[PDB]
């Protein structure tokens, strides 16, 4: 079964988040910010990675690079941040796609897909 972590602080968004993609047959976790974020990492192995670019106790460019240390998952951020710096970076510290807010499900999922397609298949 795929199981795909969350990391952000908006809990309304890891609640709707969670449920829509739990409603595609995908185990999903949570986590509000770095810290709980490292622990998840250090104590699940996950098929993809949604990560937040501003968290409480850090942010999501430093945060990738060290889940980067432990695992090699795909990671996707998910921000109201639509700039250029912050996509390059966003995508060189590790990163594979970047979403922006508010989020598209549709789309989101098909990407879900695309890319556990191409991690298996």
């Amino acid at each position: 079964q795929t199981k795909i972590l969350i990391i952000d602080g908006d809990k309304d968004n890891c609640q709707k988040l969670k449920g829509f993609l739990e409603e595609k047959g995908i185990s999903i976790d949570l986590a509000y910010n770095c810290e709980e974020a490292i622990g998840k990492i250090f104590s699940n192995k996950y098929d993809l990675i949604f990560l937040e670019i501003i968290l409480s106790d850090g942010d999501g460019w430093t945060l990738c690079k060290k889940i980067r240390n432990v695992t090699t998952c795909p990671i996707v951020y998910m921000t109201y941040i639509n700039e250029d710096q912050s996509i390059l970076n966003a995508l060189n510290s590790g990163g594979d796609d970047y979403l922006i807010k508010p989020l598209n499900l549709e789309i989101l999922y098909a990407k879900v897909k695309a890319i556990l397609r191409r991690m298996n298949s």
